């Protein structure tokens, strides 16, 4: 089933080991409430060989599955780990009185494939430059496989 699809961009100054993603927007994102809609937000992770270095997230959006965020966050990472390092970007939908369940997820970096390594590599080919790219979210449960 079509999970929905999440747009931001990457940019990564080398010698100040400066990473800036911006959650741009997410679009066709699959409904998880009753009212037909979701209340979505977005989690960063900042994963090296398994274990979270730093954890993000955006405001949170109301009855929409078309979010729009304009939302930045800086990481740390030094140039001699950029290459071990991967940025996780995961859809949730926010219930405050319930649980926040994924709706999917994606990832960028270490072991990436297809255009989220293309992304990754073009983020390196164009230093201090933000590059911007839509990506398919995936199931939860396959991505966490990939990433352990």
């Amino acid at each position: 089933e079509k999970l929905g699809d999440i747009c931001f961009s990457l940019a990564y100054v080398p010698t100040a080991g400066k990473l800036t993603v911006v959650i741009l927007a997410a679009k066709n994102l699959k409904k998880m409430d009753v009212g037909g809609l979701s209340d979505p937000y977005v989690k960063i992770h900042l994963m090296q060989n398994g274990k979270r270095l730093k954890k993000k997230k955006t405001t949170i959006k109301k009855n929409t599955l078309n979010p729009w965020y304009n939302e930045s966050f800086s990481f740390e990472v030094p140039f001699e780990q950029i290459q071990k390092v991967q940025v996780v970007v995961t859809v949730l939908d926010y219930d405050k009185i319930g649980k926040n369940d994924a709706i999917g997820k994606v990832f960028v970096g270490y072991n990436s494939t297809g255009a989220e390594l293309r992304h990754w590599s073009d983020m390196l080919a164009n230093p201090a430059a933000p590059i911007a790219q839509w990506h398919t979210l995936q199931v939860e449960e396959e991505v966490d496989a990939m990433l352990a």
